[PDB]
C-alpha cells in the first residue's frame, strides 16, 4: 500500500541564501534513488543545489530566478537490467521573492546602516554552491550569520556608493568581471560614532587577507545608510 509524502512549500529571497532539508527517508524506503530535480525536467534551476548525503537543497537567487520554482523529488528502484523504475514523485514550489529589504528590524522611516563589501566577481558565472560557499568564508569576517548576509551583482557598473559615511580600499587593482556586492546590516541609523569595530574588516580587506580567505578579489568596503524598505 504506497505512502504519499508532501512536501511544505518554501519561499526565498534573492540575494538571500536559501536551505531546506527534503525527507527523503520519507519518501525512499529500500535503497531506492531518490532524483530532485525542476518539476517536468532533469536538472534544478540554475539557483539550487542538491546534496543527498545531508538531504539538503540550497541556493542563492538572483533577479532573473524571480517567481514560482516546482521542484519533484523522486524515487526510484534500481532495476536488474539497470533501469531506474519511478516509484512516487512528490512536488512542492519555491517562491522567489525580490527584495529583503535589508533586514535579516529597524523602525519606519529609520535607515538601516549596512555594510558593503564589493568583489571582483559575476555571480552569474558562479554555481549555486559556489555562491553560498563565499557567504559562509565572509562569516568570519561579518561576524554575521550565513543567512543574514546579502549577495547580488552590481548593477550599471556602479563599484562606489557615494553617500557612504566610512569606507575603504581591498587588495584588487583592476576589476576585471561586472563585480558582486556582499552586504550585511550594522544597525539602525549609525553614524560614524556608534558604528562598531570595524577593524576585522578593514584590515584584511586591504592587506589581502579577505580575498585569500573569499576565493574572490576585494574592490573595497563602505558603510552607507539605506533608506527603509
Amino acid at each position: 500500500v504506497p505512502t504519499v509524502v508532501g512536501i511544505p512549500d518554501g519561499t526565498a529571497v534573492i540575494g538571500r541564501s536559501f536551505r531546506v532539508s527534503i525527507p527523503t527517508d520519507l519518501i525512499a524506503s529500500s535503497g531506492e534513488i531518490i532524483k530532485v530535480s525542476a518539476a517536468g525536467k532533469e536538472a534544478l534551476p540554475s539557483w539550487l543545489h542538491w546534496d543527498p548525503h545531508s538531504h539538503i537543497l540550497e541556493g542563492l537567487p538572483l533577479d532573473t530566478d524571480k517567481g514560482v520554482h516546482y521542484i519533484s523529488v523522486s524515487a526510484a528502484r534500481l532495476g536488474a537490467n539497470g533501469s531506474h523504475v519511478p516509484q512516487t514523485s512528490s512536488v512542492f514550489s519555491i517562491e522567489v521573492y525580490p527584495e529583503d529589504h535589508n533586514e535579516p528590524a529597524c523602525a519606519a522611516d529609520e535607515p538601516v546602516t549596512v555594510l558593503t563589501v564589493i568583489l571582483d566577481a559575476d555571480l552569474t558565472k558562479m554555481t549555486p554552491k559556489q555562491r553560498i560557499d563565499l557567504l559562509n568564508r565572509m562569516q568570519s569576517f561579518s561576524e554575521v550569520e550565513l543567512h543574514n548576509m546579502k549577495l547580488v551583482p552590481v548593477v550599471n557598473n556602479r563599484l562606489f556608493d557615494m553617500s557612504a559615511f566610512m569606507a575603504g580600499p581591498g587588495n584588487a587593482k583592476k576589476v576585471v568581471e561586472n563585480g558582486a556586492l556582499l552586504s550585511w546590516k550594522l544597525g539602525c541609523s549609525l553614524n560614524q560614532n556608534s558604528v562598531p569595530d570595524i577593524r576585522g574588516v578593514e584590515t584584511p580587506a586591504r592587506e589581502g587577507a579577505m580575498s585569500a580567505q573569499l576565493g574572490y578579489p576585494v574592490v573595497g568596503w563602505h558603510i552607507a545608510n539605506k533608506k527603509p524598505t
